[PDB]
């Protein structure tokens, strides 16, 4: 079955990369979400967040206007209340801004991590009405304006990290210059990457900015890129990129990949998703009004 | 490094329990006290004092006769004069009664909360000369005698709450009966807990009584007991006891825990539980030793 092949592939990736994982957590995730994994925008992700360690995260999105993942995760005990502003945040999001899609991702050593809210691209101001948003978000209006972060294309709630991400369509001509990324990173005292990487960042269509409830400042920023096949992933930049590009499983032979470049206070690491069914990459390009 | 593992463990506990916290406050605490956390009796505490919320507090004790925490907190800006009787109270305490250890605790959403003074067990009357003590302390001499609160084993100053605690070794045979706890709680109009909890209270070797400068009455009373491992924590009594018992971080594999059962007026904060993980494995043996018990 497709669900058995997905579960097998996930475990095979975990073992090949030495990623920590729990069979009981996988069993729980799949009891709730496995059928969805067969039918929707499913992806397997590895990242080198931890030093000398790879983490594996599985995720899916689907074009439903209600947050089905919240209901499933509540039902299966994957999401219980934690006495924290995250408890209602996704609900407020779906109440504040109409959604065209939703999604969810799961750490295979832990359980549900984030739930996603996907509107049509919308002015960032529509986010400011959300009651349980951390104060830092509205505190960063001038930052958003300055860096041309006006076109909001997604929102996520991270229940494990107790944080929230705003995602923007990087449509502005300034965002096609390496100087933009140098500046925005330097504005948070984040380490500026190599020139090679900067030249990759100029094509990033999506910029994620992380906020939380313990600090006034930006926790992290991530710049996402897509690649149509294994070959065009920059495999020379990092061993995890090469190995995953070359060896990630998918239902088609040459899947696309999504690469995120995350930067924080001196975290600064790489994330890579395989487009397991071949739907995610076209949807990424479409959502950012780019051609394949 | 060890200190970095402690910091990340603290943050992870905060996030897991959804406890409100400040990265800046954690920064300041650890700049002053990080090395103390690595090398002394460090513990991580969660409590359900706020209704439908978990608060996280980190603490340490060490066997020094001078209140080093006071110097460190003053120097790091975590403690400043407040124009209040607490400004000198801890100094008067170390001046009045010789200390064999001291400690401090910190709310990770705020900063330094209390500083502790630990003498050899002394008669409670040695406390009564301390000048800046709340008037209600000496007012409660007959209460202390009635409930066999004669063996004073610690003193604390709570700078945030503007209160002070006297801690007593619960050595008396009456303190082994559930009726004692029913009576002492009823004497302050605090809610008497379940028979199950009462049967836990009879084993508690430490009783904390909270006084303040705004009222003549006892503000709160807390009954402490320790458990040598996660298994023997009464995890079925409260969801927080279970989760923290099962999931609290520590260097050793099966750390012990200290549980406090706190009681006050129902119309105010009411009744709640507090649990500490013995991060380095030092705190629980020290607890039993100070109370002359074996474990």
């Amino acid at each position: 079955t497709i669900v058995n092949r997905i579960r097998t592939d996930v475990v095979n990736v975990a073992k090949s990369f030495g990623a920590e994982y729990s069979e009981a957590v996988i069993d729980q995730i799949f009891q709730g979400f496995g059928e969805k994994f067969t039918n929707t925008g499913f992806a397997i992700r590895v990242q080198n967040k931890r030093n000398q360690k790879v983490d594996c995260n599985i995720r899916y999105g689907e074009a439903k206007e209600n947050c089905l993942a919240w209901d499933i995760a509540r039902e299966s005990g994957l999401l219980s209340d934690q006495g924290h502003p995250v408890d209602t945040l996704i609900q407020e999001m779906f109440q504040a801004i109409p959604a065209i899609a939703y999604g969810a991702d799961f750490d295979i050593n832990y359980g549900l991590v984030k739930i996603w809210h996907l509107p049509k691209i919308v002015p960032v101001e529509e986010a400011f009405k959300i009651p349980s948003l951390p104060k830092s978000v509205n505190a960063h209006i001038d930052f958003f304006k300055k860096y041309h972060l006006d076109a909001l294309c997604a929102l996520t709630v991270d229940y494990r990290n107790k944080s929230t991400n705003l995602y923007f369509d990087a449509h502005h001509p300034e965002q096609r210059t390496t100087q933009f990324y140098k500046n925005i990173l330097q504005s948070q005292q984040f380490e500026v990457p190599s020139d090679e990487v900067l030249e990759i960042l100029v094509n990033c269509p999506e910029i994620a900015v992380t906020f939380n409830w313990s600090s006034p400042g930006i926790e992290r920023m991530c710049f996402y890129t897509a690649f149509v096949n294994r070959e065009t992933v920059p495999q020379h930049i990092n061993p995890v990129l090469k190995k995953f590009a070359q060896e990630a499983p998918a239902l088609l032979d040459n899947p696309g990949f999504l690469v995120g470049w995350s930067f924080g206070p001196d975290g600064t690491y790489i994330k890579i998703d395989v487009d397991y069914h071949g739907l995610v990459v076209p949807s990424f390009f479409h959502m950012h009004n780019l051609p394949l």
